């Protein structure tokens, strides 16, 4: 067939960037929507903000609306989980998630 | 300002897709050579092989070198290892290429 889909060892927190419009501030463990494939919404948390990302700063599809002012996570609770993924070998997307609804 | 790392409710296994040339092919379970960032090389398995990616089919790199004939992996091997990815939530690319030298040594 024409796909490959492959598995690389990548680094620990894999993550999409994404650009923050003129005027729009947001900090780690708030949610953000956001676009993503060709049509596309969902919700995210924002795990860091860099001014650095591994791509161009023009192809990247930009935040649409951030839903939380303060991070929905408690600073310990937020340092607990980031250790739990990586110590455990699981994705952050999955541990915040999947974590999320536990928490409220 | 710019941007921002996120995190996102990402499904099973999170795989990198690549183009394989015309006449090259591949199963699962085995290495082949990927381009990855904007230069150089690295070595991956194979996990599936579809006739869709969520991507362009033109904007995917292309496979460069494909390492093994038959999956370096054995077929139980092979389902388990992918379950245990899954059930216990374990990137599977983190899971095979760790089992890999355990496996084989």
């Amino acid at each position: 067939m024409p796909v490959a889909h492959v598995a690389l060892p990548v680094p620990l927190p894999r993550t999409f960037d994404y650009l923050l419009p003129e005027g729009m501030t947001v900090k780690a463990g708030c949610r953000v929507r956001v676009p993503f494939g060709k049509q596309q919404e969902r919700i995210g948390i924002v795990v860091s903000v860099s001014d650095a990302s591994e791509l161009p700063l023009n192809e990247l599809k930009a935040v649409v609306e951030v839903l939380d002012s303060e991070p929905v996570f408690t600073h310990s609770v937020w340092r607990l989980l980031l250790w739990a993924a990586d110590y455990y070998h699981h994705p952050i997307g999955d541990v915040l998630f999947h974590a999320l609804p536990i928490l409220l």
